[PDB]
């Protein structure tokens, strides 16, 4: 078999869709090589979409496993409902669910993946569905705990807290949305979400301000992309319909619905607490989930296993070879 990375319309995988609790959930599948070992079910985050799982998908189906990608909600394919309550980490996490059992029966269990939001979203389905998740992982993002009370990020990042994540300001809010339409738009967007600079150095995307609206027009070409893989992103992006960024967008906008949903867990509900193999690979040069963020963070772990790779927020392609190795050596230590 083909181990390399997913290219657009890769034909080693299949692209379908299914109704998932009320949405029509679009998706990567890959069959795996010889006998299927687990099913793996793998979860992008912003601003990325199941094919950013590129090197991953056809490296999990070399090693015998079914592999799920999903576009999840707001995403090329799959919808982007208008209802903010559809977008929070419990109801994402059903949906995970629901999809996931959708392949394995209802009686079934997964291998559970996750980056970025995903990496959260991995977390959060392990904690309200340990029946089916068998094994789970993240990349980059390491586990919060549950919320205990709501403060809006406006006046968390006023008091100096939280710096690393004030660009969720500008994008929960209308500047990204209405500025970035259009394909044109999108492929400046995303030549600046993956790294690339302009004439002066200038990037198109920080931590602390988000997108450089005007920055956008000198930005060159991003490293971390090739010409037809930013172009596939540029067309499925434009799968949504306009404003693009809408559906993607609305995950910065559920701080207060997700902090209703978690207080509720904090006060009554069962504690966070992980007793099947977990498995958070860091990454050393993110600067929106820096290492030192998962301090503290395997106390809520029977069996953490941890991993570091040297690489930017996107560890799934810079490192996709090193993710691959750990994310298999684990998995077939943790299955065993
Ligand atoms: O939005 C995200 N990434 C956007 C792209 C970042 C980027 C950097 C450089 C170049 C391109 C892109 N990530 C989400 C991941 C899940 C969320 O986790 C919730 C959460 C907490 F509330 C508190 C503590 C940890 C924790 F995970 C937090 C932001």
């Amino acid at each position: 078999m083909d181990t390399s990375k997913l290219k657009p319309n890769d034909p080693r995988v299949k692209y379908e869709t299914k109704q998932i609790r009320g949405k029509t959930y679009s998706y990567i599948l890959g069959e795996p090589a010889g006998p299927k070992l687990e099913t793996v079910v793998l979860v992008h985050g912003w601003p990325d979409m199941a094919f950013g799982w590129r090197h991953q998908i056809p490296y999990l189906m070399s090693l015998g496993f079914q592999v799920v990608a999903p576009n999840m909600l707001g995403y090329a394919g799959t919808d982007a409902p208008r209802d903010l309550s559809q977008f929070t980490l419990k109801s994402v996490s059903a949906d995970i669910a629901e999809l996931a059992r959708s392949f394995v029966g209802q009686d079934g269990q997964i291998v559970l993946g996750g980056h970025d939001w995903g990496g959260a979203v991995v977390w959060r389905t392990a904690y309200y569905h340990p029946e089916l998740v068998k094994a789970v992982f993240s990349v980059c993002t390491p586990l919060h705990p549950l919320s205990a009370e709501y403060k809006p990020l406006e006046d968390i990042v006023a008091a100096g807290h939280m710096l690393n994540f004030k660009y969720q300001l500008q994008l929960k809010g209308p500047d990204v949305e209405a500025r970035i339409q259009g394909k044109d738009m999108l492929r400046r967007f995303f030549r600046a979400m993956f790294g690339g600079r302009g004439p002066n150095g200038e990037a198109g995307f920080s931590t602390s301000d988000g997108v450089h609206f005007d920055v956008l027009d000198k930005i060159g070409a991003p490293p971390l992309l090739d010409e037809q893989e930013l172009e596939y992103y540029v067309e499925q992006y434009a799968l949504q319909e306009a404003p693009e960024l809408r559906g993607p967008l609305n995950w910065y906008r559920t701080r207060e619905l997700n902090a209703k949903d978690e207080m509720d867990r904090a006060k009554n509900g069962p504690p966070l607490r992980f007793e099947m193999p977990a498995l958070f690979v860091a990454a050393s040069k993110d600067n929106a989930l820096p290492p030192a963020m998962s301090k503290g963070m395997d106390a809520f772990y029977k069996d953490l296993t941890r991993a570091e790779v040297d690489a930017t927020h996107w560890a799934l392609t810079q490192a996709g070879d090193e993710v691959n190795r750990v994310i298999g050596e684990w998995l077939n230590k943790a299955l065993g």
